[PDB]
């Protein structure tokens, strides 16, 4: 079932152009096989002409003869080229298609899922199933047709001259032949799979070492860094090495097969020579087709092998990048107000096993009224805005948005009507108009620059902003808080219902800070705001204050009641 | 290049290459006697064919077997000699690159992201095994092919064959060199352009979860397909190149070869030519085509992989300017700080540093504030090395900056960041980055300062897998491991750039205790825009817009600055 929704994969990323430049491929494949299965007739019909004779002979059909043979070698060699002309225009057209198909892939994987690996994996993951789809494209459209027409006409034509030895050990050969290599074929597959997983494993430790290197180089870590990627290339060697002895006993023994049936065929017609019971012709003819049938069984012990091996690698791609198990029952085209208030009743939470997060959370929140949310580093304040923020679905409980529940929004919906302002900020390596237009598409220059003075990004030292600034990687061209700055610029070209600060203005100053979010509040007075800080001022500013401790929320109300009332905002409160 | 392509190769390495080398030379000079084999065979059929010419047949036709299963195997045994090599190689080659990127400075580093690096890996290796190759099988083989062909050929006096046959890798051999850099150029271009492209998926992978909320999907895909057409034309235009070169090639050696074919036909049908020598001809014609193709591998691909490699090697080795300074352990247990009219650019079109100058010792704890964007992450920066063209002087205990060895002024100063960078492992290997030959109580004993040795009720094992960019963790938690690395340490400046400010008052004040009792004669620089910090330091210094405006205790600045004044008033 999973082999045809695989090969259906492959025709799917193949358009027009793609689909002619497959089919020529095997049309030409095919056609220069019948031709090149003829000429091993007319070398023997060159030698039984001239044997036998002397000089005595159509000296116009040796001719005629001669200028066949080399038609077939001629339209072999043009097919050739024509073929590997093909093969890399075709590999062109479906690369675009390929690469794209992948990203739209991770745009619809979980948070969970796509956390689990680097850029490094993801990227040479594409690059095992490109090359993966590019062998399979090719075994089909040269190893298929081709050797099949190759070995039938040797066969038919050696039993039509009834030579029944060398048809019978011809045959016999090609019969042990795709025994043996099928009962082997699995253990490479096998073998090569996991050398390949561990390629990916050591390209992701090296993009992780590259993405902290400045880390590794302030501790003066090189030994360390280094031990960890020489025993990652280590583990990869021996994984290497593993399929490459298997790889050349399969060739030495079936070198040593050929060798044995073609080498017994070529003396029994020796032997038939002298004794004068076989023609030098037929002798020729023989000697011909064991030569000519290498290319045939070559390829078919390709097929066999890189079929398979091909076959086992892209499937577990596929496996690990659409195992789309979300299918909630959302409202189709259910619009979201201006003013949402927000319900979590009961929430309960855990990352993986083990440890719960989130004990029983239990809140009640309203419409144009802000809220701040503190509790020590650990507590959970993230964990429940995500949450709230629809980055994780098996939660224990119930959260609704105005009688309706979170399990029943569309993600995207849920993301018009919330807008979460992360810890860490997420600035994409291009200009400051492509980081803006993240959050709006068909915003105008306009709309914003006008969003940079309420971000306070409109001036930087004394300097006007352009909004063609190319933005580094990381943003690390910016400063802590010109980056926190950019994700809060965001916010203003949205349109949302909730407004979730998780410390993303903790980089910035007092002044700078306040001005934010006021403008917040003035841009979006409707908006229910969720802060998350471990600073008075910006707890105090409040309309209720809720405190977080390992998973539960342990005090509610106004922050004055509280900084007496609480141990850990009395905590807090312990400034002089 | 040669030279870094042969260092790579260990004892077994130069063996397989060698063992590559001999067995394609020994296999062309074995295939150059075939079609004499083949002559004779054929002046056998129209001569002498008696008993002893029957069994002359037989050995001719097993010696022509010979030559035939001898090559294969040949071909067998390159390329498993070949792969071994190619897995030999490898690893030699990635540690060189790791190695090559950690001597790297930090503004080069910053220039480019992992996918790039990665991808760019991936094109040097290929580079490499491509080279190899045409080495070790393009190079004495074909030779060794084409001059026994155009000897024999002219030993049996036809002039016109070995004529034409010489014109043919004559005319081939000019026209190809002529087009060869333009195919280079136009492939190179086009690897660059790749890099670029796997540039922007690592880029749009890293930050999916921001444009997965913002449901940028059509901005994030736009940029991408954009970024791929971009390959795609830059890959048809080496394409049509490579496809003319290859039709140009093909049209000259149908006419060229085509006419010897004729003209010894005519020789057959005029009685000129023998049959014997007909058939030496055409199988002398059809043997020529494998060493064409590989001189036209030769020619072309040695350049076009000569070419990306050699500009691997310019990104990724240039470093002229390197200060030939050397003062070593520059500083022992105390250290004073003193910086002298510093003056500082990113990019020389603006001014970040105006002229800082300032005067810091040992024991003491120093706070530095000033809005975002005046440059306090810029200057603890260069105090810590991580960038050497500045104006001005920086002093450590009368040695210069200049004279201090990365490696030594990394032993004296610890710099916490403003970001964190968890390495994806174990929680024991990300604290072994500080002291590699740290046991596992010193490793424990520094969970405890850190406030780590517990999370969620449960003792933290020091084999936690932490994930891509330690998000396994809590922004405070990430903030603790690198503070936990500082007590494995052993500096004599300490500065704290905002790096407690994911975490709450009491962590925050309980750790930078830990910190002051365990390094009591360290010189502490602590960046904060909150105050439970700049009151605890013995002096204030406030940055604005590049130049250090106000100095002196906290309390004598929220009277006299009006920033201080205000941010104080936020009680
Ligand atoms: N690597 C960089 N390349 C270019 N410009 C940079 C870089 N890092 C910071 N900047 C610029 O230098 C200014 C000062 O740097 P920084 O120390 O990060 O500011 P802050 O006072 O917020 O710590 C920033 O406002 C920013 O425009
Ligand atoms: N993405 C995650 N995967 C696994 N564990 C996580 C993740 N994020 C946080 N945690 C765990 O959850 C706890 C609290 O998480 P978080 O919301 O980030 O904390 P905080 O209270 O600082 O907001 C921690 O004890 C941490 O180990
Ligand atoms: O790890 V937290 O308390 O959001 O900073
Ligand atoms: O970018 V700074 O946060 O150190 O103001
Ligand atoms: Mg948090
Ligand atoms: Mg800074």
């Amino acid at each position: 079932k999973q082999k045809n929704s695989l090969f259906n994969y492959i025709y799917s990323l193949m358009d027009v152009r793609g689909k002619f430049l497959f089919f020529s491929m095997l049309f030409i494949t095919s056609l220069s096989s019948i031709i090149i299965s003829i000429s091993p007739l007319i070398l023997a019909k060159i030698t039984d002409l001239l044997s036998g004779s002397l000089s005595n002979f159509s000296y116009e059909y040796l001719v005629l003869l001669a200028c066949l043979y080399m038609f077939c070698v001629i339209s072999n060699k043009a097919s050739v080229f024509l073929f590997m002309i093909l093969q890399s225009s075709l590999r062109i057209n479906m690369q675009k298609k390929m690469s794209l198909k992948y990203l739209r892939e991770l745009y619809n994987e979980n948070i969970t899922n796509l956390s689990k690996n680097n850029a490094g994996y993801t990227t040479q993951s594409l690059n095992q199933a490109s090359n993966d789809i590019y062998i399979l494209v090719r075994n089909v459209s040269q190893n298929i047709l081709s050797p099949v027409i190759q070995l039938i006409s040797t066969i038919v034509v050696v039993l039509s001259t009834k030579d029944w030895f060398s048809a019978g050990v011809f045959f016999l050969y090609i019969l042990v032949f795709v025994i043996f290599n099928t009962r082997l074929t699995g253990s490479l597959a096998s073998l090569r799979k996991h050398s390949m997983d561990i390629t990916l494993n050591s390209y992701s430790l090296l993009s992780d070492t590259v993405d902290n290197m400045i880390a590794a180089k302030k501790n003066n870590a090189l030994r360390l860094i280094s031990e960890r990627y020489e025993d990652a290339l280590t583990q990869e060697n021996n994984a290497q090495k593993k399929y490459w002895l298997l790889s050349s006993k399969v060739l030495l023994l079936n070198s040593l097969l050929a060798v044995i049936l073609f080498g017994s065929v070529f003396i029994y017609n020796i032997l038939g020579v002298l004794n004068g019971v076989v023609s030098i012709g037929h002798f020729i003819m023989i000697t011909s087709y064991i030569i000519l049938l290498s290319t045939p069984v070559e390829n078919i012990g390709a097929l066999l092998s890189e079929i398979r091996q091909s076959m086992s690698s892209l499937a577990g791609f596929i496996q690990r990048h659409a195992e789309n198990k979300a299918t909630s029952p959302s409202i189709p085209f259910l619009n979201m107000e201006r003013k949402l208030n927000l319900s979590i009743r009961e929430l309960s939470f855990s990352y993986s096993d083990d440890k719960k997060i989130l004990n029983s959370v239990s809140l009640d929140l309203f419409t144009g009224k802000m809220y701040s949310l503190t509790g020590p580093s650990g507590s959970g304040k993230s964990t429940l805005v995500k949450i709230i923020s629809g980055y994780y679905k098996n939660y224990f409980g119930d959260i609704y948005l105005n009688d309706i529940s979170l399990r029943n929004i569309s993600d995207e919906d849920l993301n018009d009507a919330i807008y979460y302002l992360t810890q860490d900020d997420y600035i994409f390596m291009d200009t400051l108009r492509f980081n803006l237009r993240l959050a709006n598409y068909d915003a105008s220059e306009n709309e914003i620059f006008k969003v940079l003075k309420l971000a306070n990004l409109s001036v930087v030292n004394n300097e006007p902003v352009s909004l063609d600034t190319h933005l580094i990687n990381r943003g690390n061209n910016y400063s802590g808080g010109q980056k926190q700055r950019i994700s809060l610029a965001r916010l203003f070209l949205r349109k949302p219902a909730i407004i979730i600060i998780d410390e993303a203005t903790s980089a910035l100053d007092y002044i700078n800070e306040s001005e934010i979010l006021s403008s917040i509040r003035t841009h979006f007075p409707d908006a229910l705001i969720i802060n998350i800080s471990h600073r008075i001022n910006l707890l105090e500013c409040s309309d209720c204050v809720y405190v977080l401790n390992e998973g539960n929320i342990v005090a509610s109300g106004h922050f004055r009641d509280l900084m007496v009332s609480n141990e850990y905002i009395s905590g807090l409160a312990s400034v002089t």
